[PDB]
RNA sequence: AUUCAGGUGAUUUGCUACCUUUAAGUGCAGCUAGAA
């Protein structure tokens, strides 16, 4: 897996049809949002998955949660590193994604950052893999609500171009 | 951004493990010290 930007104009066009998908552009934002690299490929879909920030909520997810995978330095559980949100991830078409290029980023703290969500992500790939795959299943069935409508997201995509 | 998915224990509070490919209650705490 590994980090990616998507155009806001790809993102604009699938918000047309679930709101839920998730914010890409912001005057607050200090970097571009950052999706996590192939979390789902199914039925000839690749999903992304957007990682966040902390925020006050996240204390009451359970690491058995469907809807987020929390990150936080490998072996050291005290430094928490935001969550993927998988409830809101979504197809991508290849064209309108970007990796990261971490060769050329400047040494800042936010690429420190990167490199220990990286570490920590690598180590559980599976786990997030096996977690998107059952929140997808769960949510055809009717058995889950408050993600993106990923049938109808599935549906539309690839109609972008148009 | 989008503010805790449901469930597996003749009992089950927290976390965790496990199942959700239809199956699945483990471990650490807590509480208990009972009697065949
Ligand atoms: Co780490
Ligand atoms: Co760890
Ligand atoms: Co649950
Ligand atoms: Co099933
Ligand atoms: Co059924
Ligand atoms: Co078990």
């Amino acid at each position: 897996m590994k980090f990616y930007t998507i155009s806001s104009k790809y993102i604009e066009y699938l918000k047309e049809f679930d709101d839920k998908v998730p914010n890409s552009e912001d005057p607050t934002y200090q970097n571009p949002k950052a999706f996590i690299g192939i979390v789902l490929e199914i039925q000839g879909h690749k999903y992304l998955a957007p990682l966040t920030s902390p925020k006050k909520w996240h204390n009451n997810v359970k690491e058995s949660s469907l809807s987020c995978f929390k990150l936080h330095e490998n072996g050291v559980p005290e430094n928490q590193l935001g969550l993927i949100n998988l409830k809101f991830m979504i197809p991508i078409i290849e064209a309108e994604v970007s990796l990261l290029d971490l060769g050329n980023m400047p040494n800042t703290p936010y690429k420190r950052m990167l490199y220990k969500q990286l570490q920590f992500i690598r180590a559980n790939s599976d786990k997030i893999a096996s977690k998107s795959d059952t929140l997808r299943n769960l949510v055809l069935q009717g058995k889950m609500q408050g993600t993106c409508n990923f049938s109808l997201l599935e549906e539309k995509y690839r109609d972008f171009g148009k």
